[PDB]
């Protein structure tokens, strides 16, 4: 049962104009233009304000009081409605920000829903179908269907009666003083949203709850509806689109093959209407924009996940990058460490444009996710961003205001993704182009007035849509990824509170430590073992029984010490361990060289190998596989990276001396480690 | 792990040419043509038969012995491969029937899968991408990557090693003599499929399992493959398309708004590549054919379910209707009672053309009637006699095909033509505005030659101009039906095709689910209509607003459910789900009037009908029947007041039905007094 502010709610009834849609402001202009053309004067602001919530019949009676019994209101209204339907035909129904997010929350909560509007059925059905919100309502009650319109309670009492609920079990959404009175008298749980009239004390008194805008009600409603569970593999994305735009700065492997799935799942109720991703790969950009979508292939389940509403922009195109930072609510920076410095100038330009623009998107702060498998990624990005903003604005006050306005969130990503090579994309485009060519070979009770009009609609639609019919079973595969779902994100941004694929953490350091030791540690040691055994990738190495056994034992050893050091992360350790082993199995596009790089840095006392050894020695847990991994590291540095034996031993003795162990444990470790290194050289 | 005939398998390694695809017959023709051109003569049939399973390098050595050390086999093979790739680019890769159905079952069973082919890597990857099967394999092993090709086991050993499995844990699929020897020598669990060569005694002995075609293995695998659970609301359809075609004879509310979802879910592993639906509504027909798809709207969850691969044909088009009966595997007849007479002539023409041109057709009867199969088979057999004039052929057609009546609980409403016109007008305007918002030159891309970039620019430009107008279809649905969320269809057991369909519930006897439909669905519906009419309401949905009518429906559905659980305890789980589904569908049934449902009260008040039979069952099993007794009293009150049935004539019927009920003399006299008192109490109000 949906509980809202202590009250059990079973239904929700909405006023349409001014509450769901921003159509009262447009109607003010059409009625003013139609009255100017017919009675030589515009309808006053006072008359049009008094009309809010009234049906065309009651608004006609009000026009006869102020302008005279012979006022041609029916002719003025008819002309205004025609101009209004023409504006809606050219630009669409202006939907109040957050409406579909609210509707999907109430629908998924099991509420019976209705519209109670003073507008006539024809206009109401036009706007509800045009805005694609008609599907959310069981009942529609209109102004031309009630004897006593607003402020009389009849229309709300009738909508509640048609939903088979008492008015007091219904939330009633209103914007006008007349409408609010109708809903309040009916006995509904009134929710007043500000539209044109600044609510007076009488409106604020009878309203059960008041919000300045639909988004503010959405924020309150979120406290009464749950955060959806972590998505499963193959679970579909939400159908409904909200009005938000999200951005992926860097359409590489993790951005396209992972962040896009996170952003497409959004909160489970709705998903962004547009995802802007930036890349310098022209082939990738043009391919996505030709299809409108791309797909992520998950080899394990042979499942192609389609990422809809994608828009790929050129990274070097200043105007497209400004649009991403000006229209987006969330931006995920998915750049390599090498690109941070040069890209910070583009991030600065976009954040400065967001600061200067007067749009209704730049008012809310931006949530900036920093996606980088490096400890201190947030600090590296923030330092470069501050430098770039300072030289661009040449104003310390503007720079500080920008860096304090937004939520810069550090993250822990575990999913392994591989971006398709340009040669493989080219081959895919060549094969699917021939399919498109073959598809083009195969395809080559109404009045007569509207039956001929329908023939034009259907012909124009068949001509434009037919070539794209092949997209029903044709995907643009761009990424091959693993099945790891959760992204660990720093808590703080309120925009992250409902994202179902995000795991919020108060401090990111604990899951960063787990990532470093359990994931990166076992990965670097597995790469050193595989490099010395002659394998060029982890996936090929996993074919060797001794390599697969080493990986299973090495992760079981690290996890054992981590379960004691961080018992609050016990389930995460079990999940990440199996995730690592599953992702290592067929990792053919994961070369050993990149994973085994910088072995002396990875063999430091506080790094991914020696720190786990010290923990297992301090808690009397086995460490033979961890010792073998450390020995493989020093052997790899000497045999492959040409590091002198004298420097490897000097580094070995320095890190062991830095470890928090007894003198006996340090000596035993040093002797066992040097013994294994000498044994490897045979 | 997968238990296939007792054998535990962790992997599945497949040969490509001849096993997965029918490319050995095409390669035979291209090699005959290429040799004819370059050496003046066609390669002998014996040389090409010996080449089956061999790599291009091994086939070259064999050609040097039989034709001379200086034969241009490399030139002939390159020329034959180019003619084959041209044929494959046009017609597509010819997939062996059932391949994707097999791959998806092995993949969902958690098997590690690989391809071990004597074909060149560039040819193999191209064919697997083309046929959309590449995604089913973790690793591919090709003929140009081993030192010794088939019949040497190296390639099947390497495919198992790269899968990280022992060869004796992998099912190995083969078709040729050379390929089978490579698989058998590797120690894998060999499965032989018949391709070009007739399997000799040496091959039949080597093979652990033998099948004449890929579809035979699919039927054998289905014995060890678990059937998928009943689909849930909003659960997506399978991504993989099989090669089957299905048909819906009658694209109305039940055909388009229900059967299409069952056919789209299919078995959960794959779904038919094409669903042909017939209709006389040219506005509906041309709309689906313009969009490519249509959607079913489920108001309860505000969910639009898109139905893909639909092909709407004209019911009067003889050619299109004949094509539906010859290409389809399953056909659902979704036409009303009145159309049966005229449409039976079209079904007769289609079924006659099917046996003139292989597998038995599974025909589903989708019509609301206990014995609707009789009406269809009566007019169908009469149409076959006046068209074929042969009783011996007519008897063979009706005996081979799987004709089966069904029980449908879902209520669906077809969109009106006026509402469809408004929708077309609003969506056309969206397309028109989208076209106002909307050549490509790709450069500076690494690892691609300047000519490859120019060629990619052409492909992508052609794709952009063709797909761009249809980009709006990602969030634009062609809503044609408004449907309830009732999922299971009850079908007569018999057809083996219906054994794996996840949305189909097979029954031992259809009489049992027809009786449940009569007492639980039609029974409570009639008793609700009688109550609503006497209360003053003229609609079922309007009556649900009255709290006493809603509680009466919940109390009626509970008393009938308890009784039906004693008589038919096999449908205990079905009864509880059908009860809630009935209440959810009655809630907003404003479209359905009360006069239609409350029609003929005395016939529905018979001892064996939807009211008294439930009362007698409850009395005999000491279950409560107070609301069922009120429902019977409302039926007589409605007949007396609304239908001008004499009060004495209603009491005589009341006494006769109670006497026909299997109850004791004491229970009959108690029921009669209880019923008469309730009828007199209704007149007092
Ligand atoms: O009950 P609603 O808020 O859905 O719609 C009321 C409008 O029709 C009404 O406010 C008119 O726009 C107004 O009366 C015209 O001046
Ligand atoms: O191992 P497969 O069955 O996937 O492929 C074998 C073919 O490459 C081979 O049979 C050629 O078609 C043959 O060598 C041409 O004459
Ligand atoms: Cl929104
Ligand atoms: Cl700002
Ligand atoms: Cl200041
Ligand atoms: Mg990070």
């Amino acid at each position: 049962v949906l509980i809202f502010h202590g009250k059990p709610v079973h239904g929700a009834i909405f006023a349409m104009d001014g509450t769901m849609f921003d159509t009262e402001r447009l109607r003010f202009q059409t009625l003013q233009q139609a009255s100017q053309e017919l009675i030589g004067q515009e309808f006053s602001h006072e008359y049009l304000m008094q009309c809010l919530g009234l049906s065309a019949t009651t608004a006609e009676k009000l026009a006869q009081r102020l302008y005279g019994v012979d006022v041609p209101y029916k002719e003025i209204r008819k002309r205004a409605d025609e101009m209004e339907l023409e504006h809606i035909r050219k630009h669409g129904v202006p939907i109040k920000k957050g409406l579909v997010q609210v509707l999907e929350r109430l629908r998924k909560s099991g509420l019976r829903m209705a519209v109670a509007t003073s507008s006539r059925r024809a206009i109401a059905e036009e706007y509800l179908i045009n805005a694609n919100v008609y599907k959310f309502f069981d009942v529609i009650t209109c102004g031309d269907e009630v004897e006593q319109g607003k402020p009389h309670p009849e229309i709300f009492l009738k909508a509640a009666s048609q939903l088979h609920l008492d008015a007091n079990q219904c939330l009633m959404f209103e914007d006008s003083e007349n409408g609010l009175t109708s809903a309040h008298t009916s006995k509904g749980l009134t929710i007043l949203l500000k539209d044109i009239k600044e609510p007076n004390d009488e409106m604020l008194e009878k309203a059960h709850f008041y919000y300045d805008q639909m988004y503010d009600f959405l924020t309150d409603l979120d406290q009464f509806i749950p955060v959806m569970d972590m998505p499963e593999m193959q679970e579909p994305f939400p159908q409904s689109l909200n009005q938000l735009t999200v951005g992926i700065h860097g359409f590489g492997a993790i951005g396209g093959g992972y962040i896009a799935q996170i952003l497409s799942h959004w909160d489970g109720y709705t998903k962004p209407k547009r995802i802007i991703a930036s890349t310098r790969n022209s082939l990738f950009r043009e391919a996505v924009n030709a299809f409108g979508t791309y797909s992520i292939r998950y080899g394990q389940f042979s499942y192609d996940e389609r990422i809809e509403n994608m828009s790929i922009v050129d990274s070097d195109n200043e105007q497209q990058m400004l649009e991403m930072y000006t229209h987006s609510s969330l931006i995920a920076l998915c750049l390599p460490e090498q690109a941070i410095e040069s890209e910070s100038k583009i991030i600065a330009k976009g954040l400065y444009a967001r600061f200067n623009s007067q749009l209704e998107t730049c008012i809310e702060p931006l949530t900036f996710l920093i996606i980088l498998n490096k400890v201190g990624a947030k600090y590296l990005v923030m330092k470069h961003l501050k430098e770039a903003l300072l030289e661009l604005t040449n104003d310390e006050d503007v720079t500080e205001h920008i860096l304090k306005e937004h939520y810069f969130c550090d993250t822990v990503v575990n999913r392994m993704v591989s971006k398709l090579s340009n040669q493989n994309l080219y081959r895919q485009l060549r094969i699917k182009h021939n399919f498109l060519e073959q598809h083009l070979e195969d395809v080559e009770k109404l009045t007569p007035d509207q039956l001929n009009q329908a023939s034009i609609y259907v012909d124009n639609m068949r001509r434009n849509f037919q070539p794209g019919h092949i997209l029903q079973s044709m995907d643009l595969i761009l990424f091959h990824s693993e099945t790891d779902m959760p992204i660990y994100v720093e808590k703080g941004s309120p925009l992250l509170e409902k994202l179902r694929q995000v795991v919020l953490v108060d401090q990111i350091t604990d899951i960063q430590l787990i990532k470093n030791r359990l994931w990166n540690g076992v990965h670097a040691m597995l790469a050193w073992y595989a490099s010395l055994m002659g394998y060029e990738s982890i996936g090929v190495a996993m074919g060797d029984h001794l390599v697969k056994a080493f990986a299973e034992n090495l992760i079981a050893e690290v996890k054992q010490g981590l379960a004691i050091v961080l018992p609050n992360y016990a389930k995460d350790l079990d999940r990440m361990s199996q995730s690592f082993l599953d992702s290592c199995e067929y990792a053919f596009k994961d070369p050993c060289q990149r994973v085994a790089r910088d072995p002396l840095r990875k063999l430091n006392h506080n790094e991914r190998v020696m720190a786990s050894i010290a923990v297992n020695i301090r808690h009397d847990l086995p460490y033979k596989n961890l010792l073998k991994g450390a020995a493989l590291g020093y052997a790899y540095a000497i045999q492959f990276l040409e590091i002198e034996e004298t420097k490897a031993v000097e580094h070995l003795q320095q890190q062991i001396q830095n470890l928090d162990l007894s003198t006996a444990q340090r000596r035993q470790l040093e002797a066992e480690l040097v013994q294994l290194i000498q044994y490897l050289f045979s």
